[PDB]
């Protein structure tokens, strides 16, 4: 078996591939631009990932990875302004360049299902696009295109931490993500399958991608406060889940 | 800091301290009694915990232990017959020995606060008691009495496999308890802050507590399929969250 | 696959089974008798395992488990004594009870081989006896007599610090102890082969064992300051060594 | 703490950075040139390191990382021919070319201390070159020089597997290097002190350098056939060694 993972509290480092926007300060990673008197700025994109590149299955083998990442990020509104337009953990092709900005969170080209686009990605997106959104606030598994195949409505605390965790488990083909805000006591979930095999290729690129709204009362602030990330690719067809158990206390709490 | 974790799969051994009607055949452990032909057993009771204590918590450094469980369990209903009374996660004194059978699960005596119980349990009811239930199926977070600070509802797949997770950070003093049933794609998730210092020893013992109705057609089993701990203490107050990212791949998928 | 796994800084706990002399003071585990002024005391004997046993291995499934210990110990002797009688990792069964005093380090009865002793120790040899050691003090694995299969000389730093690792590798069938005295520089290593389940039961109790000399000079102090565990067991014939790169760094340093 | 690690049982990926001769085949890792056939080829030269930098230590908050490694290398030369030059395990300047070949390794300039080079490599040398060279094939600790400041004799066995664990602690400043080959039951230590905050930049690239003899006869094959890091970067000065115990059995047993 193969496995890569890392657990990150501090940013400052050449660890990670930034795009856009993306810039790390006060070692945590600033996803959108910020003004020097910390207001957001409108009309951003930054994109983030890490330097080394995840084998999510071998073709050869018919090994299928099982993962999982948690983090934290703190989302923040100006005083009178709305949200927009939100935060997306993404899979993305190596290579791969950000993609349309506003609501597109910088990862997708168009809301119709493009195979070619190779690109799975858990959104928590803040503001509702009429052309795909449900009517609220909201976290979604979009599959190749910016129309999640499932979502869940979502309570976002204004500048209050927000606890995510992300995990696949391919015993089962299920992805799950679900989210705390400490502060509130409140939690949401979300679970969905995903045929990951078909709908990314074997190697790709794991990080983050946000956006602010295209319009001067559109917009927040995207930081990631904490990262982690664990892999596992047996050598068989037989999947093999991960241990949230030892995960978690060896690499979030 | 001090670390302890396990992670089982195949179930034969001594490593465990049984109770009641507990037993462990074919590899996996059995909570309630079962007849020659597999059906279950009325006003039946086991308890069963890991052989080792854990420390929850250090009087003297001010430190608190953040910790995370995972398992699978099969409960099965006979054809015709009802559920009841269902199952329970629970963090008890170490020496401690069954408690009212029932609806009571085998770890409370009654529905009041009895901070003397010193007892934590997180619970999954299949059958709604009247007295202090909901009125359907929950999960539930029990502190030292039998009616629950908090629930949610479940629909309980009957005899398909449950994927449960639950975590207790320290540093926020948050309980969270998740439900999976991959079979249907269903989760469900609840989180409560729970004051682990004010409602537990400093050390206890882990495991799960289970019953049957007390009447002929109030049946299930409980059928723990594999289980997952770990467990960190720090040396300072400093808190520290653990890493369920290296903890689910290294122990659960 | 079932694996165990712990890792303590500091002693306080029912976690561990002391046996004889053996005591936990200042958080440290003490396994010999030592008066109020600190001083040793002769003809002592204590023992100390972890709580939960271990299997070794599965003979209905043909696995076998790959493990891994360290430690730190301070071996002192008093200004004019001499050194007296030693200390050693133990394998063995699990209701046991200490053995022969003195030279035998309270895990053997005799020098002569004898199987039905199920009992595998690596011990850390601090005064020769003309009957079975070699001429200096060393590091020597014991299987089933007290007269070790497999020896290296070893120079003890009185009252400095001595860093233990011991592995064994099912794969090879490898037993590999190693030792280092930071303070200088100084490093020891051995390794011999050993059919683990042809020596031991399918379950163990590990932990230490120590005694000081029978006379009024021969006598020193025997001070676990750490201890980490890891144990795999596999499901299938097909042995996998354990990753010390990640137990070192997970659980060492 | 900041974290990262992997283990890699197959080779195939863009997981690592490839220069000179080396490649990737059959999934194993190929240091130096082959023929078709298989033999050998002189005047060789191939580095291989992870595609992620790693970060030693933190100049702001006077934190230094503890780290550790393991991998299974097999050496061959063919029948009549000698051995030549060796393999090296690295620490080197994250954007850092190929240096000297033959006995120089792939990794210094000369045999003069040169702090610039900011290089430190743990090298297995199979040819002593009189110039500063002992007059065995030994294991050795290079800092900033070919001239390495602490060796060992070795006794390569050829074509027999050899394996390989290195650790840092940096609460001792000590680097441990331990050898063994399962196949002869023989094995292999080294440790000595480094200021590595002295030696090294705060973010290096790890992984491996090999050469081959400038001559006919002097060649062998470098195949590393597995490999495992983890390094464990604290918040303030205060150095945590990590858990090898933890570390071998979820990586390298
Ligand atoms: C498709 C698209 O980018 N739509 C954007 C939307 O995402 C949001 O940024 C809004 C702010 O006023 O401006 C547009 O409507
Ligand atoms: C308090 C108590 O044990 N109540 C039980 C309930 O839990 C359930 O087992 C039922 C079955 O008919 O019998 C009683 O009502
Ligand atoms: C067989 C045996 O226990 N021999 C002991 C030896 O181990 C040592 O303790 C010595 C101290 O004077 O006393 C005896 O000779
Ligand atoms: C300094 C240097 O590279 N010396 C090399 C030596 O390392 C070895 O490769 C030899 C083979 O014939 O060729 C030269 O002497
Ligand atoms: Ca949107
Ligand atoms: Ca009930
Ligand atoms: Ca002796
Ligand atoms: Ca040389
Ligand atoms: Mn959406
Ligand atoms: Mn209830
Ligand atoms: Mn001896
Ligand atoms: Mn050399």
């Amino acid at each position: 078996a193969n496995i890569q993972s890392f657990s990150f509290k501090n940013f400052n480092s050449p660890s990670f591939i930034l795009q856009g926007d993306a810039t790390v300060s006060s070692g945590k990673l600033q996803l959108t631009k910020v003004k020097e008197n910390g207001i957001p700025t409108p009309s951003s994109l930054g994109r983030a990932f890490y330097s080394s590149p995840i084998q999510i299955y071998d073709k050869s083998t018919g090994a299928v990875a099982s993962w999982a990442t948690s983090f934290t990020v703190k989302i923040s509104a100006p005083s009178k302004a709305s949200f927009a337009d939100g935060i997306a953990f993404a899979l993305v092709p190596v290579g791969s360049e950000p993609r349309r900005n506003g609501g597109y969170l910088g990862v997708f080209d168009s809301d119709v299902y493009n195979n070619s686009a190779q690109t799975v990605a858990v959104e928590f997106d803040t503001l509702s696009n009429s052309g795909w959104d449900p009517s609220m606030k909201h976290i979604g598994i979009d599959v190749n295109s910016i129309k999640s195949i499932a979502t869940v409505s979502w309570d976002l605390a204004n500048g209050e931490n927000a606890e995510i965790l992300i995990t696949y488990n391919a015993a089962t083909s299920l992805l799950v993500a679900s989210l705390v805000h400490p502060s509130r006591r409140t939690s949401y979930i979300l679970s969905e399958r995903v045929d990951i095999t078909n709908e990314l290729p074997e190697y790709v690129s794991v990080g983050f991608s946000a956006t602010t709204g295209l319009s001067e009362g559109y917009i927040e602030t995207h930081d990631v406060l904490s990262w982690s990330f664990a892999s596992k690719l047996p050598d068989d067809s037989t999947a093999e889940p991960l241990d949230l158990a030892s995960y978690l206390v060896r690499n979030v709490l």
